[PDB]
């Protein structure tokens, strides 16, 4: 598919520096939804402010893990149903940590933003639409952790 390569070409840019880009994703995400901030409870302590997350080595490890999952979503963009059970259960983990169903769309907006930021003019209206479908397929999978 053409779309699937568009995701693949786009991702390449981001993939190179996962931490720098995921940092953007998370700063954006807390700007949009600041109530995600206390869900991280590294050392049984809440971050007070968004900037405190960036100083947390455990938080940065999480960014890396996030980018790795989006990475898997990319490598499997043509057949994404192979990631489904993983993503379901990652969703369930996240429900437990206290993330809402509604928060996942903000993560998708935040992913999208990180992408727009990184590709600048290369973030075509097609590139956008394709990414939105990919991550939507990721939430949709991460939302089956809310089931039963
Ligand atoms: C939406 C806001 C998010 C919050 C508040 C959040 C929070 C957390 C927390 C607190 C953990 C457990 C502590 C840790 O391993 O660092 C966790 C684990 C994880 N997160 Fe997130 N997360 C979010 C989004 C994401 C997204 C979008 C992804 C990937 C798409 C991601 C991927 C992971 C993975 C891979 C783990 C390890 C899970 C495991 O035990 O198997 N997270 N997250």
């Amino acid at each position: 598919r053409p779309e699937s390569e568009l995701i693949r070409q786009s991702w390449r840019v981001v993939s190179r520096s996962p931490l720098e880009h995921g940092t953007v994703l998370f700063a954006r995400l807390f700007a949009l939804e600041p109530s995600l901030l206390p869900l991280f409870q590294y050392n049984g302590r809440q971050f007070s402010s968004p900037e405190d997350s960036l100083s947390s080595p455990e938080f940065l490890d999480h960014i890396r893990k996030v980018m790795l999952v989006i990475d898997a979503a990319v490598t499997n963009v043509e057949d994404l149903s192979s990631l489904e059970e993983y993503l379901t259960s990652l969703g369930r983990k996240h429900r437990a940590v206290g993330v809402r169903l509604s928060s996942w769309s903000t993560v998708g907006e935040s992913l999208l933003y990180m992408l727009e930021k990184s590709l600048g003019p290369d973030f075509t209206p097609a590139t956008r639409t394709a990414w939105s479908r990919l991550y939507g397929a990721v939430v949709q999978a991460m939302s089956r952790g809310w089931d039963g």
